[PDB]
């Protein structure tokens, strides 16, 4: 979701302009701040891409410094989450050129990213979505899992010795993690770029409502507000991280992940196709220029039949893909 | 001091295109909800309008609400910070788009204004000034004395029974009070839209580092990087609330505005012309469309001898133009 601003000035040809810009945060655990940083861009950046605008023209850090750690321990974080989310800029071909940094007693790392675009240059959220189009997920789900069970190795709670010590192992918890922020620091770029090739009917990112809350999300804005359609996101299989399952079902789904309200950060992308063959193609091609990384096709597009404040459904005992 | 960004597209006549950002934040007191939203966006407009842009494609709101507020208090402050942030968006002819709202220990009204101009619809801050020029400020100087004596009304210090009560009365007060935040929530927009007509040779907006120390930034930045000039801003005389001053003399100046260095919140415009003559046109447009608002000739720019790091400099003995 971000904001899309007609411009008052034209592009060589005389076709309109338009500034797109989104913003987005995320609390970083105690951890590795280089990567935190790497995250928070990625993060930034995914609302962006999520638009089939592959190109961002440039961004803005927005840091929270937090007033607990002392001067020397503030200063090399500060430098280090700089230095990630730089490196992911210069990955997304932008460059990081403002933004500011405030002390703060709690840390937050986000950002701004803007492009400045043509109509043919992304494909809108609403507007092209129809039912019967079938949907596809970039990412594997799961994170908000992984990230807790890392922290409970260096800061333990109860429920790590209660239902995780003994069952999952560190080394186990250490992969699933390393899966999990590999995944997060992942940019949507490619995706970004494949999904006018194949005649993508928009997209919306998965973030902190969880893979359920933003079908629902993106469900919901096309019944909105002059030419509303009235849709119903079906979720019939999801990738899930195979050990983000394991944990989940000892701690009787504390995560809300087996109910798709697991908080994801810097999540894939949740993109519609007008066809099984399209969303394949797109697939198969995404894998190829992305490193091998997997897509997974997870479901349709449905007539709304309905209750109030719902447009996505996942399906009595849906499959779970374990990765 | 704004984010300049080149674009991949050119205008209808395939003219350069720029994609220019600025961000600001500040902390407000414990007051008028809808006068906080109002001074948060002028305030955050002020960058913009320094570099000769009155128009403002869109605006982003980034909030913190206090968790100290019960969540009756804190609905209603948000809801008011938000409607008088937007009041001041459609007098500048913009709009909210997007934003974020976040829970925060501390409160913060701040957010990014952009605008996408050719090189014709700008005046950069660096590459046209020059020795001679001639410096106009436009608003007046000494809003932290004004926020911090309104203050002690309502939750008193011992320094205002010390040295402020019964000397300065709470109608002196409040009506220096009003004077500072009515200049606060005023726009720069007029300002920005003459500039260009009178022949500016760039801006920058007066903030938290005063005066003096916002001066200081405009001659270093003149130093960076290819072309650089050697250059000193000389402030020869300098508009003060009348009242902030008598309080400043009270107190040993301890908010530093006599020194230079009191923080202004949406301060003015410190604007550099090529003459004497070029600046009174300016100051005498302004003021006939701004609603009578004065500005004021301070001073000049000269040859840079120097110490290390200093661009700018008080005159000793300048001018106080009581306000």
């Amino acid at each position: 979701d971000c904001s899309i601003v007609p411009l008052h000035h034209t592009n060589s040809k005389g076709e309109a302009l338009f500034l797109v810009s989104t913003t987005d945060f995320f609390f970083p655990s105690v951890s590795d701040p280089f990567l935190q940083g790497q995250i928070g861009a990625a993060n930034v950046l995914s609302d962006l891409y999520s638009m089939g605008i592959p190109d961002c023209d440039t961004m803005l850090m927005l840091l929270a410094a937090s007033t607990e750690m002392d001067e020397h321990e503030r200063l090399i974080t500060t430098r280090e989450i700089m230095k990630g989310f730089a490196e992911r800029a210069r990955l997304a071909t932008t460059t990081v050129t403002g933004g500011q940094t405030v002390m703060n007693p709690w840390p937050l790392i986000g950002g701004v990213a803007m492009a400045v675009v043509s109509e043919a240059e992304m494909v809108r959220p609403t507007g092209l979505l129809c039912a019967g189009d079938i949907l596809v997920l970039t990412k594997p789900l799961g994170c908000q899992v992984a990230v807790n069970l890392k922290q409970w190795l260096l800061r333990p709670s109860p429920l790590y010795e209660e239902a995780i010590a003994g069952h999952i192992s560190p080394e186990e918890i250490e992969e699933l993690y390393n899966m999990a922020t590999d995944s997060m620091r992942r940019l949507n770029r490619e995706g970004a770029r494949l999904m006018r090739k194949h005649g993508a009917h928009g997209a919306t990112d998965v973030t902190g409502f969880g893979i359920l809350g933003h079908a629902n999300n993106f469900g919901a804005a096309q019944a909105v507000g002059d030419a509303p359609r009235s849709l119903c996101l079906v979720l019939e299989r999801l990738p899930m991280f195979k050990t983000a399952v394991a944990a989940s079902k000892q701690m009787n789904d504390k995560y809300r992940l087996l109910e798709g309200y697991s908080a994801e950060t810097s999540g894939g992308l949740l993109v519609a196709f007008p066809s099984t063959t399209a969303a394949a193609a797109f697939c198969a091609e995404l894998t190829a220029v992305d490193g091998g990384c997997p897509s997974w096709i997870v479901g349709h597009v449905e007539d709304r039949a309905a209750v109030d404040g719902v447009y996505a459904r996942l399906k009595d005992g849906y499959e779970i893909v374990e990765v």
